[PDB]
């Protein structure tokens, strides 16, 4: 039984972790790291960690990656203790800010030296947030990639092509929350709550260790030929580029109720096998989830380029 910790660092990461908690992501410990005491108050994470300066006083708002990086190393001993003896560590953040952008590569480096399989799950900022954030996020991703075994990057721009035409500025970030959850849960659920086609940690570790940069796709469908449709949506998801075939490795999960048909599972499995490069390592499994009813959702992670 695996020890999996999910770290949400910076404002966005903490909000993402709250969505995960709110949605009932199980079998994982949630850690919230921030510089701001006030924002940490609204967090529902098991473990919270205030860092850097007091938010109750001076400059909480400034978004400097250098500030966030320094704050992290001033807490390296405390962080290491929170990640003590974990088998897997997820580092979720919204790239572009200060706390997340600079702090994340530190948290990951620590988790990796502890010997844990280190998976970063971050978002690229929306273009409407300006080039300054686009720039910072770009360096923050370069850095975090060095510290992770695998780094899944979700381009926020593509979420707007999926969400409704008339969405608020707040609905936009709720989608960002939801997709970060999708990334994490799509992987952890394979381990914590497997179905008929059982995948164990060793399989996942094999496909994700030193994988480098990675991308994800999600899909879901109902009733009539659902599993195939869901799988098809996932492999064609805009979040995943055309570069599904360019992947060295593919991790795939299909979640559904206890009554998830073997035939269904097989059709999804076959589709991904055909869609991926002939030489790619493909590991795939099923997840039991009664909260889905008669809907099934497929997650595809494509790694190694
Ligand atoms: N998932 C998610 N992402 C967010 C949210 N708010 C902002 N972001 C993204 O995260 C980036 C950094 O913001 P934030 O994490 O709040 O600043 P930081 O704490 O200094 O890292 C922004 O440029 C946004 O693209 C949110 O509520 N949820």
């Amino acid at each position: 039984l695996a020890v999996i910790k999910v770290v949400g660092i910076g404002g966005g990461g903490v909000n993402a972790v709250n969505r995960m908690i709110e949605q009932g992501l199980k079998g994982v410990e949630f850690i919230a790291i921030n510089t701001d005491a006030q924002a940490l108050l609204m967090s529902d994470a098991d473990v919270k960690l205030d860092v850097g300066r007091d938010s109750t006083r001076g400059l909480g708002a400034g978004a400097d990656p250098e500030v966030g990086r320094k704050a992290a190393e001033d807490a390296k001993d405390e962080i290491e203790e929170l990640l003590r003896g974990a088998d897997m560590v997820f580092v979720t953040a919204g790239e572009g800010g200060g706390t997340g952008t600079g702090g994340a590569p530190v948290v990951a480096s620590i988790a990796r030296k502890l010997g844990a399989l280190t998976v970063g799950v971050v978002t690229r900022p929306f273009s409407f947030e300006g080039k300054r954030r686009s720039n910072q996020a770009e360096n923050g991703i370069a850095a975090l990639r060095e510290s992770c075994d695998t780094l899944i990057v979700i381009p926020n721009d593509r979420l707007l092509q999926m969400g409704d035409a008339a969405v608020s500025l707040m609905d936009a970030f709720r989608s960002a929350d939801e997709v970060l959850l999708n990334g994490v849960q799509g992987i952890t659920d394979l381990i914590t709550t497997p179905g008929l086609i059982n995948v164990d940690f060793a399989d996942v570790k094999g496909i994700m260790s030193g994988a480098g940069t990675a991308l994800m796709g999600i899909g879901s469908a109902r009733g009539e030929g659902r599993s195939l449709k869901a799988a098809e949506i996932a492999i064609n998801s805009p979040l995943l580029e055309a570069s599904m075939e360019g992947a060295q490795g593919v991790l795939m999960s299909i979640a559904g109720g206890s009554d998830l048909g073997l035939f269904e599972i097989n059709e999804a499995a076959s589709l991904v096998q055909d869609a991926a490069h002939p030489d790619a390592n493909i590991i795939f499994g099923t997840v039991i989830d009664d909260s889905l009813g008669d809907e099934v959702r497929v997650t595809v992670i494509a790694a190694g380029f």
